[PDB]
């Protein structure tokens, strides 16, 4: 199943889409700046591209690590950069009075894994009607994917992206089940399905020659996008774009 | 460390507390009645009691599922619950806005494994001066135990229980770490470790008595548990964890 | 299931029984030396005990670190042993060809870990009518031990104790399973369960990890010394005894 | 490195290398059936084979399971499949004593997973001087595969293949890390490294596909596998692997 995203088609046999941006909003100026890379590397390589930010972290390494600009703020910033560049915007929702005024704005907007399975969230997100991504907790098999997709269709949203971050390992480190891609379009109806590779990482050419392998395995299983949780950029998606082409161009094996 | 809850002595090297009652509050009656028999169960075997119950499970398998009697009447079973038998009880809470008026009445509130990451929640709870307990994420390394106790000590309160609730092991099953607990005691400043034996088992009463003792032989500041066991097993399981925790702690450490 | 092994009586309800000695045979000054300090604290404690060694390690650390005396000089000293103490011993083999000439001196042979599903192995050591002492893999859940235990009984062995030794958990990591006790004594006839808490252990944990073991119930006991300091050895085994004691008195539920 | 194995070079930036056969040698006739299959299907794609199969099943459902044709019968198959294919065949040795004759037929012998610590059997392996595929144990991190690779060269060998076939993961159940990969070739003097994608799996078709395209993808030496399911199979594996080793590293 495809999802529109303005202009964009999201889906596990459409042509990737980058998700990316910067961890929290801080300002308008800053924000544009890294927005209009990620864009120009993006355009320049053909490569749809939505940008990604928190204007309010609710899970910050510190308690005085600064939260961003807040709902309001954040909001316009949003509303710039969409204007400015023409693209769709992503950002994550803690709290479910925030769901309704967000989603007025933000194309996507993302169930964070440790919030994942409450209820309250989980519904107030639905009945945006909004396109959703469900960040898979690490403590969650494929499997299980269907049920956090079930109480979105109960409450009236099928509109789902499933991204994928990762999984416990014994103590401290994260696992990425290729399988698990092809269990979870089995069991949810072949919703499009993204891969985190940066989180999948965290715990673990050093981390870029690292996230490269890790990115083309997951790429290699066919699947609709890859989020980055961040010339450089250029070198490393044009890898990506070529995988992703040769694998996208063939058809899927037949019965 | 010891914590200090009403009467109660709450330690590693003290007498088992056992944390204990029912899911969800679903009346004043059933409530009662159930704490009732544990408090009886309890009292004649000398093993100090607080009452635990959920006024809301915020994670149910379908939006259609019952939740429980939700905040507002969920408190007024506790303040009925303390009034009649002079125990403290525990609650968990899920958004920052409850801390408060839950603490008011709670005398312990907890922080649940799936929230231990949202540092909005942590704050607002160290902020009650409520003694707290954290439940472990099953994804959580023992010795990063230390960086959860760390929040709630930048925001002012020290007064944190460790509960232990089994880590992921593979897909959908998890496994006891019997060795966490010591690890907890040394990274942490020895606060009080507790253990969560039932939710420890719900990927798999024989089971939860042989785990419970295997935990407690660690040397443990409390049992948490719900009734899950059969509510009239429940003296002769007791029976079996004050004998064995008698043991451990007349021995001395090392 | 309880097993005789000579004089004693080896069963998860009955006292448990400690396995210890030393990792690999070295010298008989000693090995004696190590298993007369072994003896004389188990029996002031009235401990029953079975001194364990290697006469051959086949997985050392690198290829020329010394294997152990080997299988004749190995068998010598575990006479002498015999001879000395009156105990009954155990030790491993690794080659099918080992199995007869260890199991006549020998009162415990025992299956490695690695070789656990080598099924010639199994079907020799069988053949010896001796007891046997079935590693646990770590890689091998608790409820697959009963068809390593299907293939001793199908070659005619039913004297077979189980013998823990953790799980892998994530990379280079062992927890152990405290409910693979209870899995293991229900899926294979009961019979009787040891902890090698020392191979599970990769101290003060090794207590904890050792006490938390034998409140579910256990045959016994498995370690090293040298591994446990061996001079710690006696308020260490007072404290097993302890639990194992309050524990073993009282009826199963 | 690379290694040279007959005519085949296999190394982490050559064309791949399909280490393929049966299970266990069952008959001379049927060996030779399997084995035609395999070397038509990859002479037809272009790409280098390496035909395998045990001639001992050392670890058997019942000790009464049928086990195989054994050292003296599998060694004249082999002897046999590579007169008439002219490829190279590699299979796996359970004993020491067995190294050497086994070596002496066959080109790259394997150590299986279970017996990767056992020292006497590392030895006897290395002083054949052949190419050496080492099983990766399960329960084995990446980064200590510098061991195993140490014992080899210090008994003479360094003709060695490193092979993962996935990490224990709960019970009863693998998983495989895709950054293994990288990290044996980063500590291991980048000797070569194939993806045993079977055992890694504990329908099926299109799972064995996505598990081998995703090892294919961090770029490897090789991949090792037991209405037209093979063909279909190698054509989307060579397809991949001609994009991945057509890039330069960076
Ligand atoms: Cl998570
Ligand atoms: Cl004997």
């Amino acid at each position: 199943m495809d999802i529109k995203i303005n202009d964009i088609t999201l889906g596990n046999n459409s042509p990737f889409v980058l998700f990316g941006g910067i961890n929290v909003l801080e300002s308008l100026d800053s924000t544009l700046q890294t927005c209009a890379h990620y864009v120009e590397v993006t355009r320049k390589l053909g490569i749809p591209y939505i940008f990604k930010a928190s204007f309010d972290k609710a899970n910050r390494s510190s308690i005085h690590s600064y939260r961003g600009v807040g709902l309001e703020e954040g909001l316009k910033i949003f509303e710039k950069v969409k204007a400015e560049f023409g693209i769709p915007v992503i950002t994550d929702v803690h709290e479910p009075h925030q769901c309704q005024p967000v989603a007025e704005v933000c194309d996507v907007i993302q169930l964070p894994a440790f919030l994942a399975r409450q209820t309250d969230l989980v519904v107030a997100m639905a009945k945006t009607g909004n396109v959703v991504n469900i960040k898979k907790p690490q403590g969650l098999s494929p499997s299980q994917m269907k049920n956090i997709v079930e109480k979105f269709h109960e409450a009236g949203n099928g509109k789902l992206i499933l991204c994928e971050r990762g999984s416990s390992f014994g103590y401290d480190n994260l696992v990425v089940d290729m399988l698990g891609f092809g269990v979870m379009k089995q069991t949810c109806g072949n919703l499009p399905v993204i891969f985190d590779v940066t989180h999948s990482l965290q715990t673990r050419g050093g981390r870029r020659a690292q996230a490269l392998d890790l990115a083309l395995a997951g790429m290699a299983t066919r699947l609709a996008g890859l989020f980055l949780e961040s010339h450089l950029l250029e070198d490393f998606l044009i890898r990506i774009k070529a995988l992703d082409d040769l694998i996208k161009s063939q058809p899927i094996l037949t019965i």
